[PDB]
């Protein structure tokens, strides 16, 4: 749709910062599309990634980070709110402790900090998705 | 770039049709970008899917058929001719017993017919690539 994908946005993030998302899936669930989040600590796609947030449209999302190039501890969720051929609204939230999402206002899935969130320069949303919104919260100190 | 991505083109299919693809992945093989190609019966995505052709750049190629819904047995190649951050050109040949995969000019992978190629209605090409050239050779009685 409107928002060019890959999105590339430089970021920074601190407790109190939200990422919200607007888009839909490119196809139905049963040709399995994928969607993914990451926030990494530079511009460059090749750069480490302090959260890695995947979704397997109707099968599961997986949970990581990468951390000086090696891939961490994977964390796997079955749990899946997304909907068959719907627009998502995916919030992402800085907590002091861990990063909470939402899916249509419904909290989703939590990831524990391994890596502080100051450390996050850029967020890239990609995959098999369009989108129509992203913002990231600057109003806190 | 030029053609749009998810792309699908109506297509026949029989013995000497080739297939071919140019494109590029759209993020380094480290972020695992993927590539898909999919042989349909029909325009819908929902459709049986002859011939399933899905690249992990990087780690493995998995080729499958869907079959009034139902993914049948998994092909997987650990075969990796795609070459990190290139353009790629993809021939796919149209054999009497298989198709035949050319990647780069170089045979790669072969999936013998389970369906036969005449059933084919639609061709799909999606995920993490752009396109550049796409063509169904009609040369062929």
């Amino acid at each position: 749709s409107l928002l060019p994908v890959p999105y590339t946005e430089a970021a920074s993030l601190s407790t109190g910062s939200t990422v919200t998302i607007k888009g839909r899936p490119l196809a139905c669930f049963l040709n399995e599309p994928y969607l993914q989040v990451d926030f990494h600590t530079e511009m460059k796609e090749e750069s480490d990634i302090v959260f890695h947030f995947q979704v397997a449209f109707g099968r599961r999302v997986v949970m990581n980070s990468r951390e000086y190039g090696a891939w961490k501890q994977q964390v796997e969720s079955k749990n899946m709110p997304f909907q068959d051929g719907q627009e998502f609204e995916l919030s992402i939230s800085v907590l002091p402790d861990k990063y909470q999402v939402m899916v249509n206002g419904q909290s989703s899935y939590t990831f524990d900090h391994r890596i502080k969130p100051e450390a996050v320069k850029m967020v890239q949303v990609w995959r098999d998705i369009s989108l129509t919104k992203f913002n990231v919260s600057y109003l806190k100190r």
